[PDB]
């Protein structure tokens, strides 16, 4: 019990173009408690170069953080995002999108 599931909103910040290094923003919120894992993960390559906007639980009754990277979609790369809050018994590798 007490299982606030992660509400994902995984968006492109900048207009996605190959070579022209862009910005991929996995943002998860709505959930609690703190125990969540979000590795950005391509076809089979983990992006270790992750910056965040830190834990901001809005000091209300929520829990969240923004987890962004400067992604470069070379040729036919499909960038995706691990989602594994404590509620998720299995890590859901939610693929991002391609707005364009």
């Amino acid at each position: 019990m007490i299982q606030r599931t992660p509400k994902i909103q995984v968006y492109s910040r900048h207009p996605a173009e190959n070579g022209k290094s862009n910005f991929l923003n996995c943002y998860v919120s709505g959930f609690h408690p703190s125990d969540i894992e979000v590795d950005l993960l391509k076809n089979g390559e983990r992006i270790e170069k992750v910056e965040h906007s830190d834990l901001s639980f809005s000091k209300d009754w929520s829990f969240y953080l923004l987890y962004y990277t400067e992604f470069t979609p070379t040729e036919k790369d499909e960038y995706a995002c691990r989602v594994n809050h404590v509620t998720l018994s299995q890590p859901k590798i939610v693929k991002w999108d391609r707005d364009m």
